[PDB]
């Protein structure tokens, strides 16, 4: 019912992206794995090569999305941050009010493509003072931050928690809970 | 400086083989995803789709490995329960005193093969009667379990606590707490 699209750029963190995407598809959500260069296979950061389902050119074609997602990785942070398909695609989401989602570095592209000014949000520790350059977005340490439509998180560790906000986001606090069950979560 | 192999095949549970596949090369561990059917792509359970390093059939002619990992997913490990190839490698892997590590039903292939007979180990829950059957191995709902050279855990919640175990059991306690730090886990 709800469709998510999470855009995938070379040395993206793998942890970052499969969870999102594996627990989005758990709770029934239609997700889109999108390559931000094209549908050949993506290195990630640790080596992990993933086949994207579209390329990223097709699958913004086919909007909207009710969840788009960015993973982190610092250079595929850099990677999102530099292309205009993505500055066209989270535009377009914060202009309809729907959520974006971003983790670890993730979070910096929204700065790079001015998404979201004045929001709180979290990043992974590293990537603080990138997100923070100019003061446009107030800081927490908060393991899974949402401030309306703009949700953010730190590191590999909050991506369960992360894509369980999302979940819940799109589905609700009761799917979000079905899912988490079988997942062993501390 | 320590090789690993990850053996994939159709329908593993991909957050239980990227966790480990990073973290592990996060430790400087040499990794290697071996395809079960071949250097094919492979389409894990949630229709994540990762390309292998190498068939394992090239893979095992490369061994010895200081670690095997065997991921989840039910369907993914009937198949590994099925395979020579991989009652081969473990066989060799128990008889040499090396690691073993299977997350989720991953553990089930252990029983099928006749790897580890007298181990305390863990599984998913939804794992344990086929883990059990026959009553060759004594139960435990630990997150992770570690009898001697079988380490077991038992979802994708417990993958990174799985992969740092195989990190402290390789490299030892410090490596592993290097890794885990920047991780922002729990």
């Amino acid at each position: 019912s709800k469709r998510a699209l999470v855009i995938l750029a070379k040395g993206a963190e793998e942890m970052q992206t499969v969870i999102p995407v594996d627990v989005m598809r758990r709770a029934g959500i239609k997700v889109t794995v999108a390559g931000l260069a094209g549908k050949d296979p993506v290195q990630c950061s640790r080596d992990v090569v993933i086949c994207p389902d579209a390329s990223l050119e097709d699958a913004k074609k086919e909007g909207p999305y009710d969840v788009v997602v960015l993973p982190g990785g610092n250079l595929g942070a850099q990677n999102l941050s530099e292309s205009a398909a993505v500055k066209e695609i989270l535009k377009e989401q914060e202009n309809r009010k729907g959520l974006i989602a971003a983790i670890c570095a993730g979070p910096t592209a929204l700065l790079a493509h001015e998404i979201g000014f004045g929001s709180k949000v979290t990043t992974h520790p590293l990537a603080k003072d990138k997100m923070m350059n100019g003061g446009h977005y107030t800081y927490s340490e908060n393991r899974v931050e949402k401030d309306g439509l703009i949700l953010t998180s730190r590191g590999p560790g909050t991506s369960f928690e992360f894509a369980l906000a999302i979940v819940e986001a799109l589905n609700g606090k009761e799917v979000a809970a079905q899912v988490k069950a079988p997942l062993v979560l501390k």
